[PDB]
């Protein structure tokens, strides 16, 4: 079992950098016509599921509080989040931003998956919720 | 049907930032050891994988031109990897072998009382995502 774990371990590591590797490829041309860089974009990726304060986003994100702070008040100076610990979120072109962000990935993702099947997706999709489930679980102890 | 691969999509997004989040939480204190930040271990994680040079290492890291040079001489200086032809040294090794035992723990705690073959299909239908990706980023 040893070299079990390890190898899902080596292959989920895999298997994440080249989503990553995919996505800032599939979304270079329409940060570049944003304006944004890769790391901002992945900021208004978070604050399209839930409203943040720079707080919360550096807990998730990692070392950089003042890097959070940067990045949040170039985000407010190009009008893409806004305010209403501070109300972080998405501004209407924001909005607009992930709304062409959903479209871009939707669409390769729809056609790389055109032959699955929902029944067994959907078996797949409950074992992963659970893991989710304990590592944020596992994240909140320690 | 839109909106069900836009939900998994999401899904996954959220699953693998939960993921990044708990692996650099797990971590702070074992690069803190070595005297690494997060950002040269992800240096040393590419290097456990293959030797690579700095061509490679900016590539798949992405926008990183020069940022990606001084880390690397961080690291060299460190002895953690060895020199072009860019490798990791037993230091360097050690590194990871005790990176992945504490992952490993881990892991295996959340997912003992898994049936294999459930763990399994998922490791088919990743690996088939998996293989789809590597076809297509190939493309362009």
């Amino acid at each position: 079992m040893v070299r079990r774990i390890e190898d899902h371990i080596s292959f989920l590591e895999k298997f994440i950098n080249d989503v990553n590797t995919l996505t800032a490829k599939l979304l270079k041309d329409l940060q570049t016509e944003y304006g944004i860089s890769a790391e901002q974009s992945h900021v208004l990726n978070m604050l399209s599921i839930e409203a943040l304060t720079v707080g919360q986003i550096t807990e998730k994100q990692g070392v950089n509080k003042a890097a959070v702070s940067r990045r949040v008040k170039k985000l407010l100076n190009a009008e893409l989040v806004k305010l209403e610990l501070k109300i972080i979120k998405l501004s209407n072109k924001g909005k607009k931003y992930i709304k062409e962000r959903k479209a871009i990935m939707s669409h390769i993702a729809s056609d790389m998956t055109s032959d699955f099947d929902s029944k067994e997706i959907e078996k797949v999709r409950q074992v992963l919720e659970i893991i989710d489930y304990r590592i944020q679980s596992y994240t909140s102890k320690l």
